[PDB]
């Protein structure tokens, strides 16, 4: 049934009416209906009549506390990002570096052209991202899709510990320019993320079927296998960064998409992705989980070498949604085996 769905486990893309629009988790659960989960990542286009903002005209002074130079080292097709922090600046001086001469995106015809581009020169000039900013550019009334108040049941984790996660249980605003780069990696907890383009220039995509995610792992250990040794998901150091050509070459199932201003990208548990900003840009982003995503936490492979990696107690979650298997579970006797194809059980009514 759900194997059937989505089969090629491509990239899709949605266009809900405003009144399919209103209902967050419903419309999730009505994608995942739609195998869409399959893929790892989603486009959904909000109605033309939607808009979380009225106007972009007041940010130039926000404040970007630590913006992130970009070194890239490798060859191949296969590179390590090392980040290098700046101090702090404003929209207007970062919208100022991004669109100068130096720093600016290169003419170009096809999309093709420009990720060509972007794989030859990833090491060259290193360009600065103005990520992690906290803060939301939604209005404090818009209720549809409205990142900094989504519902869902990661709700628990504050509701339960009254823990914050940056970025994870709360939002983070992306600043971007030409050749930004975001590497190969799950979320945190291997959750749900919603990311949002206010306004600039595109994002593109990359993202490898969750069915798949195992052999990118098995790729990214041989490739790096220093790092492999030093940490059991060394990924989620979000370091490492690898074409699409190397994939290809390896037999790695992927597919590409580029996000343009006003759209919606959603990545689904243990779907890898990474990409690039094209040129000057902001989104919003945070993490997100339905009942499926409990599996996937429960299960997730964290890192194993850092003392502030973000990890959630899954304690919460198994006795509220999975009573019978809580005892099994806390006695590591749970070997629940996850199906990727399948859709998370809220979608039961399509
Ligand atoms: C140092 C340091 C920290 C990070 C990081 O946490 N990055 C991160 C953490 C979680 C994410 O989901 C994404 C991410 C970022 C984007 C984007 O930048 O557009 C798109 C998709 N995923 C990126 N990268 O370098
Ligand atoms: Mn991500
Ligand atoms: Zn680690």
């Amino acid at each position: 049934e759900s194997e059937t769905l989505n089969p090629s486990a491509r990239i899709m893309t949605f266009y809900p009416t405003m009144e399919e629009f209103r209902n967050f988790s419903r419309y999730i659960a009505y994608i995942e209906s739609q195998g869409a989960h399959r893929a790892g990542l989603a486009k959904v286009v909000p109605p033309k009549e939607w808009k979380p903002r009225a106007s972009y005209d007041d940010i130039d002074d926000l404040v970007i506390p630590a913006p992130i130079q970009q070194l890239v080292t490798g060859q191949s097709g296969l590179f390590t990002q090392y980040n290098i922090q700046k101090k702090a600046m404003t929209v207007r001086e970062f919208r100022k570096i991004a669109n100068s001469d130096k720093y600016c995106t290169p003419r170009y015809s096809e999309f093709e052209e420009l990720e060509r581009k972007y794989w030859k020169n990833l090491t060259f000039n290193p360009p600065i991202y103005g990520a992690d900013v906290n803060g939301t550019l939604y209005e404090k009334h818009v209720d549809e899709w409205n990142i900094g108040r989504l519902r869902t049941i990661l709700d628990l984790v504050e509701k339960e510990s009254g823990i914050t996660i940056e970025g994870v249980n709360t939002p983070y605003l992306y600043f971007g320019m030409w050749k930004t780069s975001f590497a190969w990696h799950t979320e945190d907890m291997d959750l749900y993320s919603i990311n949002y383009l206010h306004f600039g220039e595109p994002k593109s995509w990359y993202s490898v079927p969750p069915e798949h995610g195992k052999r990118l792992e098995r790729l990214a250990k041989g490739f790096f296998p220093g790092s492999a040794q030093s940490c059991e998901a060394f990924l989620r150091h979000k370091m490492t960064l690898i074409s699409p050509l190397m994939l290809k070459k390896y037999g790695i199932p992927f597919d590409k998409v580029t996000q343009e201003a006003g759209e919606f990208m959603i990545t689904f548990p243990y779907g890898y992705h990474a990409g690039f900003n094209h040129g000057f840009n902001c989104a919003e982003s945070t993490n997100f989980a339905t009942r499926r995503w409990i599996e996937y936490g429960k299960q997730a492979v964290l890192c194993s070498c850092r003392k502030d990696m973000v990890k959630i107690s899954m304690d919460v979650f198994v006795r509220k949604f999975q009573p019978e298997r809580y005892k099994l579970w806390k006695a590591g006797k749970d070997n629940t085996v996850i199906d990727h194809t399948l859709p998370t059980p809220e979608a039961a009514e399509f």
